[PDB]
């Protein structure tokens, strides 16, 4: 009564369901994050951090020579795999398997918005191109391009005495480069078996349907990004921003950083809309920080 | 259902031997006419009821 | 693992359906401060909750 | 003998714009009730005049 | 015989740009007048000013 055509015309159902779903899977982390595609075992990044500007002609040109030393992305692979029990088969219920791919399938796409927020959380722990954490107290610059003399500290992690609130980070997309990289080596794909002759189908009983995916994500140049785990309060955004605007490179030169958006944790969502984006004030009106940044709500930050 | 990450391993659908028993039902109702304004010809009843 | 939930739909009895509609869905408030919360759900009257 | 006077539009320098925005324009009182005379005036602002 | 001087934009260093605002961009005072410099200028700050 079981015969490979059913077996076929259920893996054509199945690619449509997940062909559905992934169209309409909602993609977040392109706002935060830069995608490059590869063709080889990892990519090295050892020109982060270095600013193109221009220069003048008053005598040989001035070129750069990056130091070899790399990122090592070191790109990893994930997939996830359901069951059947080969049993509800017999009992024809198979308005079932539709809305399971479908869920599957769209966490299949938010998967690397998952991973990438959750990198960004755990900032602290870990430590960008140059060898020191990416959210951290003493990043160095140094007075001079060659890097030589005394270095200045510059800081852009901001934390309370005591009392520790929620975190949030003030990132910057302007530029050509966000602050995080999400590499991309193979496209998501299903892996189906059914047959009767295979493993696991004579084997306890699972019809596996596996979708497979290899990616990773990797941070950038530290100089946009940044986080404070204090009250999210006005003066204290105002604090913030007007440090970040006033951060100089190597040779005391301003970059002309532009703030861009702003990430909260679900749980202050409402405060920072309430604190920020509302014009009338607590007691007046003309808040002056109005539509100055895009609020990006995300619940991969708990 | 979501995509789990490789540690060297496999990991199969979790529920299983489970049910919900909802158990359907059925539901009806009716309505009379008396027999009585057929003869008077007052069919302008009916149509509304219905 | 957070699941990225959306609550999409308010659903309220139709003797507060007045009051959800003031509290939200109005972009001016009682004491004239703006209200964050225009458009951010679609309410659904319904006479079956009393 | 009244002459049947229709005020079209009031002028107010850049620096009343948020005044004349709450007067007129805005669906806000102070109080914040609904207004009595909305987009009741045609508003210009003009750099002329300060 | 002068010419007509109006000044449009003011320009601050970003370590200014509070004081700015402070001094333009509140309209009630202490005690409760507004301020007749609200939105006179069009603030544009720069970092290229350290």
């Amino acid at each position: 009564i079981i015969t490979p055509a059913l077996i076929s015309a259920l893996k054509t159902s199945f690619q449509k369901h997940f062909q559905d779903a992934l169209a309409t899977a909602p993609s977040t982390y392109l706002q935060v994050a830069t995608v490059i595609p590869s063709t080889t075992a990892s990519n090295t990044y050892g020109w982060l951090g270095q600013f193109p500007k221009l220069r003048e002609w008053i005598g040989q040109r001035v070129i750069k020579d990056m130091a070899a030393q790399g990122y090592q992305i070191t790109n990893k692979l994930f997939e996830s795999t359901v069951g059947v029990k080969r049993t509800d088969i017999e009992d024809d219920n198979l308005g079932v398997y539709g809305p399971l791919m479908q869920e599957m399938g769209r966490a299949a796409g938010a998967h690397p918005d998952e991973l990438v927020f959750a990198l960004l959380k755990a900032g602290n722990a870990n430590l960008c191109y140059d060898g020191q954490n990416f959210f951290d107290t003493d990043h160095p610059v140094y007075p001079n391009v060659d890097g030589t003399g005394t270095a200045t500290t510059v800081s852009n992690l901001f934390a309370p005495a005591a009392d520790p609130g929620a975190a949030w980070y003030l990132l910057d997309t302007s530029r050509s480069l966000k602050p995080l990289i999400y590499q991309e080596r193979m496209k998501p794909s299903f892996t189906s078996m059914t047959k009767e002759d295979d493993e696991q189908v004579f084997m306890a009983d699972e019809y596996r349907y596996g979708v497979r995916s290899r990616c990773n994500v990797g941070f950038g140049f530290w100089q946009l990004a940044a986080m404070s785990t204090e009250e999210l309060n006005q003066v204290n955004f105002e604090k913030v921003y007007d440090a970040m605007r006033n951060q100089k490179a190597d040779g005391g030169r301003p970059l002309d950083i532009r703030p861009n958006l702003l990430v909260v944790p679900t749980t202050l969502r409402s405060k920072a809309k309430e604190v920020v984006g509302v014009q009338r004030l607590a007691n007046g009106a003309d808040n002056p920080n109005f539509e100055l940044v895009q609020v990006l709500d995300t619940a991969w930050l708990n």
